[PDB]
């Protein structure tokens, strides 16, 4: 039986549960019948990418519905979707492309997690919570609830919440301290650049195992760059909600999972609307996509020389702009380093 903390085996049975992974290609209208997690490839996920990226020019370029039918049709055979004896929907459109790059990317994740459970030994002698936990080559540590660390956290959560999402409140359950082998040496050309902030960055349950394990990743170079409103990176946000709405948790799920991560900035890219790019102009290091809202910067705190934006929103002075609230996006996976792990109740008012 497993010594470790019962917070941190609740993470991992969660994490590595396989009927939410199947729950989660469920939600995607992925037939399981013709592909299960099990079938799931990297070739596969690469080779859609790819017929999205086809469908994207194909579109972009004003092609008929007749034209793009063989496209889209496609993309459907290299990933089966649950239509039964009927045609499925044409993607012939920009909306569409975007949420099937987004369902690929999460698939990417899932397929990370379903490999670590079937690629290593199997020992019954050994607590299968200590052997995935093994599996994610990350320090887990529970931060006591009377500590500093703990007091700016749930001030962040607190504070950042944003009136436009207010169909449901967050409640911390638990704070992790994460530590993944190798991240620390990763980030080092990063650790003492300018603009090192601590953001969140959100996403499904059924990805955290892939998170874990590989670290937050950027979509494979297969991956249309017009799928992803500032192009092909890591993308976070200062505002807890607007990083909580990723965890798609609901009534029938309310328990969600959130990163804190120390973001090496350095020199803004500042864009107020969509930017399909490849890379980033010389000199800079980030973008930030600016939001009308921002937390107070007359707030902003440091915990161990990173600069927290916990302050509550208000006005950006920033006018005709896309975005409500800030995001701020990577390019190279090296300028991340994953500090804390939050598990989040969702309370729904609706
Ligand atoms: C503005 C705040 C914000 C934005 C946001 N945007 C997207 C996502 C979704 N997430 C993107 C990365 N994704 C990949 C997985 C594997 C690979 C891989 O294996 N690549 C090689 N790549 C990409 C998994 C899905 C979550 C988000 N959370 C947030 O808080």
């Amino acid at each position: 039986k497993s010594k470790l903390p019962k917070p941190v085996q609740d993470l991992i049975k969660m994490i590595f549960d396989v009927e939410s992974m199947k729950k989660a290609m469920v939600e995607y209208e992925i037939d399981l019948q013709k592909m299960p997690l099990g079938k799931l490839s990297k070739r596969q996920i690469q080779a859609a990418y790819s017929i999205l990226s086809e469908v994207q020019q194909a579109v972009s370029q004003g092609s008929s519905d007749s034209q793009i039918l063989d496209l889209s049709n496609r993309f459907y055979t290299l990933i089966p979707h649950d239509f039964g004896m009927k045609k499925p929907p044409l993607l012939n459109n920009a909306d569409s492309v975007q949420a099937k790059a987004e369902m690929l990317d999460n698939l990417l994740d899932i397929e990370v997690a379903y490999s670590l459970l079937r690629g290593g030994s199997d020992d019954s002698s050994k607590d299968p919570i200590d052997v995935n936990y093994e599996k994610l080559k990350t320090d887990i540590k529970v931060v006591d609830r009377d500590s500093e660390e703990a007091e700016i956290i749930r001030k962040y959560v607190k504070n950042t919440h944003a009136t436009t999402h207010n169909a449901y409140d967050l409640e911390v359950i638990d704070i992790f301290k994460i530590e993944r082998e190798g991240e620390c040496q990763r980030y080092k050309p990063f650790k003492q650049l300018h603009n090192r902030r601590l953001l969140w960055h959100g996403s499904r349950t059924t990805n955290f195992a892939g998170i874990l394990s590989q670290g937050l990743r950027i979509a494979p170079p297969e991956a249309p760059v017009t799928g992803y409103m500032f192009g092909k990176g890591i993308y976070f946000a200062d505002m807890v909600s607007k990083s909580a709405n990723y965890c798609h948790t609901s009534q029938g799920d309310p328990i969600g999972l959130i990163l804190l991560g120390e973001v090496a900035l350095g020199n803004m890219y500042e864009l107020k609307h969509a930017s399909h790019i490849s890379k980033l102009p010389k000199g800079k290091h980030s973008v930030k996509g600016l939001g009308k809202t921002t937390p107070d910067p007359s707030a902003n705190i440091s915990l161990d020389g990173v600069d927290v934006p916990l302050g509550t929103g208000i006005s950006s002075g920033v006018n005709d702009t896309s975005l409500l609230y800030n995001e701020y996006i990577v390019y190279d996976i090296a300028q991340v380093n994953l500090k804390y792990l939050l598990k989040l109740k969702f309370n729904f008012k609706t």
